[PDB]
């Protein structure tokens, strides 16, 4: 397929509100925000240990004036429920020492800084199952030779970081509504 399908075999909505669950049901489901490292608060993308734990709600869009966003689009992901110390509901990948880590920001980030992800398909597969890719942008723009799987911290925290082989596989779900907060 070119364009990008979901779970109940329906088109990825633009800028759709979703639920970023994993293929193999048992390895936990959902995205979320833990506060780790000092960070005044809750920025690093985390993954809910919880299985029957949907995890946050992620807007997911693109680049284009699409009603669906097509496999190959540069996408920006982000917490459509963003915690206070955002302003920026938008993901982003800073450096720590052991490299690449998706986080929020406190300020705005240029587009070029949050534009810089792509959905990759699986093929063998009868659900519609995908793994996060991660473009660099040096000298020329695009560049998705990267990946994105899960790596542990000391605290139980499933760190969302760029690995070099263990991509984490995501199933897109319709978000049920988009009221869940804390109003």
């Amino acid at each position: 397929d070119d364009d990008l399908v979901d779970a109940e075999g329906n088109l990825v909505e633009n800028g759709g509100t979703y639920y970023l669950l994993p293929h193999i049901w048992a390895h936990g489901g959902g995205i979320e925000t833990a506060k780790t490292g000092n960070e005044p608060c809750p920025l690093t993308v985390v993954r809910s240990p919880n299985e029957v734990s949907k995890g946050e709600p992620i807007r997911i869009s693109s680049q284009f004036l699409s009603l669906f966003i097509p496999r190959g689009s540069l996408v920006a992901l982000g917490f459509a429920n963003p915690p206070s110390c955002a302003a920026s509901p938008w993901w982003t990948v800073v450096d720590s020492p052991q490299g690449p880590a998706v986080k929020l920001s406190q300020q705005k980030l240029p587009e070029k800084d949050i534009l810089v992800f792509k959905f990759e398909k699986v093929s063998h597969s009868n659900i519609h199952v995908y793994k996060l890719l991660y473009c660099q942008h040096d000298e020329e723009d695009v560049k998705c030779d990267q990946y994105i799987g899960i790596h542990r911290d000391r605290n139980g925290n499933r760190r969302l970081v760029v690995t070099e082989e263990n991509p984490l596989e995501l199933v897109l779900l319709k978000a049920k509504s988009e009221t869940a907060s804390s109003h």
